[PDB]
């Protein structure tokens, strides 16, 4: 209702009690974007990005872990959000290891489809003739939900593993510890040191301005 912090500046940031918020917007001609924080668990962002190729922004909240996967007893997160209908975007968890050589994404609600097609697509090495990203694993039930798994590389060669929920949702709880354990079991990485747990929206297009409310977001690390 009343903000404890707000910014419309690209890369404006604020931190309170272990949580930080980042107004990340880059690129040739970024559109206006304003993030507001009402408290440690509740925040919002409005963004007006043009109907052009590529991700323009990732407004997000972040929480630091800094622990090896093996030392972790509990790593879960709860989200509750209100999203617009149109545009090109994906609301996602962004989980990094401390070295930033492995990125794990969990897409909870998005404008594309779980099979890798749509106006947004997961990072992927391979695409189908229709242009849909090709999943490496399908209908995987892990960490409290069913997902489609995709594999790709970022521009600096770092590995990206993306899980797209087969059923989109605007509220839920993810068991990140178990998801990372399953990814380790397929051999993508070893006893990774978990660095950051992030949550926000990657906006490709939101012409006319679109609003995203994160009414609750919390991380439980033990
Ligand atoms: O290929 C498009 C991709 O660009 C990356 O930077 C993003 O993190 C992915 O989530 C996105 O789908």
């Amino acid at each position: 209702g009343m903000p404890i912090w707000s910014s419309h500046a690209p890369y404006g940031s604020f931190s309170r009690d272990g949580y930080s918020w980042n107004n990340d917007v880059w690129g040739p001609r970024p559109g206006p974007q304003t993030i507001s924080v009402s408290g440690v668990n509740r925040w919002s962002v409005w963004s007006d990005q043009p109907n052009t190729p590529g991700i323009k922004s990732y407004p997000h909240v972040a929480f630091n872990i800094g622990k090896p996967l093996s030392s972790i007893n509990t790593l879960s997160s709860s989200f509750n959000q209100e999203v617009p209908t149109g545009g090109a975007w994906d609301v996602a968890y962004d989980i990094w290891d401390s070295s930033n050589k492995h990125e794990i994404m969990l897409w909870t609600n998005y404008t594309g489809n779980s099979d890798g097609s749509g106006n947004v697509k997961p990072i992927s090495y391979h695409y189908a003739p229709s242009g849909a990203a090709i999943p490496v694993y399908s209908n995987v039930n892990v960490g409290g939900a069913t997902w489609n798994v995709f594999e790709g590389e970022g521009p600096d060669g770092h590995k990206v593993i993306s899980l797209l929920r087969t059923s989109k949702t605007n509220s839920g709880t993810v068991d990140i510890k178990s998801i990372l354990q399953w990814i380790k079991s397929k051999g993508y990485f070893g006893d990774i040191e978990v660095g950051s747990v992030q949550y926000g929206v990657e906006i490709t297009s939101s012409p006319g301005g679109k609003n995203f409310n994160f009414n609750n977001w919390s991380v439980t690390s033990k």
